[PDB]
Formats: structure tokens, sequence, C-alpha cells
């Protein structure tokens, strides 16, 4: 019994992903996040190594489940008549990157470097596990404030990673690439790199670079804040109009701007404590 095992707390948020509550596992007092997803709102379904029909979100979370703390851990799940309930880990204290940037404004480059590197490691983990996130953005990144560790969350818009073209998308439009806007077609890795370019611009400028479809298609990057030449170069590279002109994850991590990254604990000591 789900109701027996967990003590429900406040609602942490709701939207396209469903409704997420703060919770406590009654057995060991472990902090958890309880996510409710309506069955009538689930368009992508999959199957587990045993053969049960579950939402794609559960399939993807199980594929990325490991000791690696860069991606949120699915602790358990339950089926109800009209919904699915996901028990997810909950860092404490925590703050999502959107709220962090809203509160603190544009981030110091040393902080953005540490955060961006951790996001890159989290996305590389997903891809290694055969999972494409499809909604990389500030709102889908939690900061574990004590450890300085970032956690990629919400696989509700995700898909199994494939090398062929994707012709469907239900992630965030302003983080979506020009090939999706113009042609309704994209390849997983190169679309992920575009979103990473939007995210990095967001970290160092305090806001996203493009609002309208026209701006995405033009892809002209204007820096509203003082940003180093190496960081601007990396951003402009990730935001190349042609998917084939975008860097690989290896090229991003070998970029001069990405050198001498702080450890997560060093990041918490300097910037979060
Ligand atoms: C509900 C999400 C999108 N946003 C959000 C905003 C603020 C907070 C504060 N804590 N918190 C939180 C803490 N631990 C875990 C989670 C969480 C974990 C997983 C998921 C998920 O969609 O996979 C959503 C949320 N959320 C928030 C979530």
């Amino acid at each position: 019994p789900l109701e027996s095992q967990y003590q429900v707390g406040p609602l942490l948020g709701s939207g396209g992903f469903g409704s997420v509550y703060s919770g406590i596992r009654v057995s060991d007092n472990l902090p958890v996040a309880i996510k409710h997803v309506e069955k009538d709102r689930i368009s992508d379904w999959g199957e587990l190594p045993n053969g049960t029909r579950v939402p794609m979100e559960v399939v993807l979370l199980k594929k990325v489940s490991s000791g690696f703390s860069g991606v949120i851990r699915l602790l358990d799940w339950f089926e109800r008549p009209d919904s699915f309930v996901l028990i997810l880990e909950r860092p404490e204290p925590v703050q999502d990157l959107f709220d962090f940037i809203t509160e603190r404004g544009a981030l110091q480059e040393e902080l953005a470097r540490s955060f961006f590197w951790q996001v890159l490691e989290a996305v590389r983990h997903c891809h290694n596990c055969g999972v494409l996130h499809r909604d990389i953005k500030d709102e889908n990144i939690l900061i574990d404030l004590n450890r300085g560790e970032l956690k990629l969350i919400d696989f509700g818009s995700g898909a199994l990673l494939k090398d062929t073209v994707y012709t469907d998308f239900d992630g965030t439009r302003v983080y979506s690439p020009p090939e999706w806007i113009r042609y309704h077609r994209y390849h997983g890795r190169s679309a992920a790199v575009w979103s990473l370019g939007i995210l990095l611009y967001d970290m160092v400028c305090g806001d996203i670079p493009f609002e309208h479809d026209e701006e995405i298609i033009r892809g002209q990057v204007f820096f509203r804040q003082r940003v180093s030449s190496e960081c601007q170069h990396l951003i402009r590279w990730c935001l190349a109009l042609r998917p084939s002109d975008r860097p690989t994850f290896e090229e991003i991590q070998n970029h001069p701007w990405m050198q001498d990254v702080l450890l997560p604990q060093e990041t918490a000591e300097i910037h979060l404590h």
C-alpha cells in the first residue's frame, strides 16, 4: 500500500508533467518526491524487461537508475485506476536552477562552468543508458545545495535514444532547435547540444537568448551581459544553425572554457554556503 508507505507533504509544483508532492518514506524517514501522472495524458507507453505496460517515463527512469547522482533516481512506482504514482529521490535542502537564476541573476562563470559540466556528465549518462531527455532546461535541474551536485529531472518528454530522425517533440519550444521549428525533424544528440547552448546562455546571462520562432531560425546570439570570449564561442558553437556544425559532447568538454572545473563540494563551499 502506497498510502501506508509514504507520508504526504506540500505540493512542490504542477504542470504538463503532472503534480509533484514532497514526501517522507515512513520506514526510514527518507525524503522523497511523489509524482502523479494522469493516464489520459500519457501518449508514450513502453515495457519493462519483464513485459509490464508502463509509461515511457518509468521505462526511461529505470534505464538511467544507478548510483550516479547526476540524474534523479526512481525509488518505486505504483499504478492507480486513472494514474501512475512515481516515488523519486528528494535532495534536502534543494533549489531548482530556474529559481536559483531568478533569485541570484546571471551566474559567475566559475559557477556556470561547474554547473554546465555536471549537466554534460548527466546527459552523457542518459545517452550511455540509451535515453534521450528532450527537455534539458533550468526548471529540469535540481541543485543539491549541501553537496553542490546537480540532478537532471523529469523524463516525461523523453524517448529511447536512436540514430534516426525524430519527427515528434513535446518538450520546451524555446529550448527546441531550428530544424524542429522549420522542418519538424531533428536528431537526438545534435538537438540535445542546441538545448545545452540555450541552457549555458541562460546561466551566464540570466535569461534565454530567443523568445520567438523567428529568433530561433535566425540564430543570431546577442550577449546582454559581460561574458568571456571563450564562453561566447562555446555558446555560439552549440547554437550553430546546421546540426552538423554543432560540437559533440567530447568537443564541448575539451573546449578551453571548460577547463579546470571545480569539484561539486568546492562549488558548494564557494558559491552555495
Ligand atoms: C516539480 C519540478 C518540475 N519543480 C520543482 C520546483 C521546486 C522544487 C523544490 N524541490 N523540488 C523537488 C525536490 N526533490 C525532488 C523533486 C523532483 C524529482 C523528480 C521529478 C520528476 O519530474 O522526475 C520532479 C521533481 N523536486 C522541486 C521541484
